[PDB]
């Protein structure tokens, strides 16, 4: 088997983040053809990639990833319709109502273009502080109004109602002040019928999985949302393979945990240079962490 085969047999997907740049690399494209049944774009679908100038869109590189995914029978995750980081320059300098207008225009148009091709959308990415109080990150977006996360989900449901609408964030893997700030927002969203289907957990780990990784996953699924591990990577070390095997078993244990996406093919492809935090090495070979993931999917 492969990761994707044996994660399907558990009712789940195993995805990978790819970059257009590498799609000519023969051994890279091979591993992706075979091991994963879900695909994210690493950069080609962010705000600056898709709307370089106000109200004017280029989906050229994002499409090369999406259409490769559909052509080979794989699911597609959309990353990401709204995010303080990596805003096209014209957007960084707007504020207020017109920023709010520009933001919703971005979400409905991007989600419209990809309607029917997107298994799930990171609608809003990283909206909570890392300050031990679970408060909102101060952003030009957040300064338009505390309800901008709601408005963004509303615009995305309109544009593509078949897509699963996710909130995605990092430093949210255990039970901390940040996951509980996310939790309270989502709870209120589900209370009020705000259209949010899944919560994403980036899980950019150090060397070790939190004791309550699954307890935190589970408290969210109990809200009646799906949970997804969206951008997984684990710092290398002797506990690396143990840490991957634990993340997979925490997802199999939770019934609403639909799948896991690691954030790159090979160690050399990682935004986290030097960490070697992935399932393959630069020579393209399976690491120990690959065998841990494949067993955990099978045991």
């Amino acid at each position: 088997t492969t990761l994707g085969q044996s994660a399907a047999e558990r009712g789940r997907y195993f995805g990978v983040a790819i970059a257009a740049g590498r799609m000519n690399d023969g051994t890279y494209m091979g591993i992706v053809d075979r091991e994963f049944d879900s695909i994210v774009a690493e950069n080609e679908m962010k705000m600056d990639a898709t709307e370089p100038n106000r109200n004017q869109f280029n989906f050229s590189n994002g499409d090369r990833i999406v259409n490769y995914a559909l052509g080979k029978g794989k699911k597609v995750r959309g990353h990401t319709l709204a995010w303080h980081a990596q805003q096209p320059g014209w957007m960084q300098n707007m504020s207020g109502q017109s920023l709010r207008d520009a933001l919703l225009n971005h979400v409905s148009r991007v989600a419209s273009y990809y309607r029917g091709k997107i298994h799930s959308w990171d609608v809003v990415n990283e909206a909570f502080a890392d300050d031990g109080r679970g408060s909102r990150r101060d952003s030009n977006l957040q300064r338009t109004g505390n309800d901008w996360i709601e408005a963004a989900f509303r615009a995305a449901r309109s544009a593509d109602p078949g897509a699963k609408l996710c909130y995605n964030d990092y430093n949210t893997d255990g039970v901390n002040a940040k996951s509980t700030g996310v939790y309270n927002m989502v709870r209120d969203f589900k209370a009020r019928g705000v259209p949010i289907d899944c919560v994403g957990f980036q899980s950019h780990l150090g060397t070790t999985v939190p004791s309550d990784y699954q307890a935190n996953l589970q408290r969210f699924a109990d809200l009646g949302v799906d949970v997804q591990i969206t951008e997984l990577d684990i710092q290398q070390g002797s506990n690396q393979a143990n840490a991957y095997r634990q993340v997979v078993q925490a997802c199999l244990a939770v019934s609403r945990c639909t799948g896991i996406t690691v954030w790159g093919v090979r160690d050399t492809d990682s935004w986290r240079t030097g960490a070697n935090p992935l399932l393959f090495d630069g020579s393209g070979n399976k690491k120990a962490a690959y065998a841990a993931v494949l067993e955990a999917l099978n045991a």
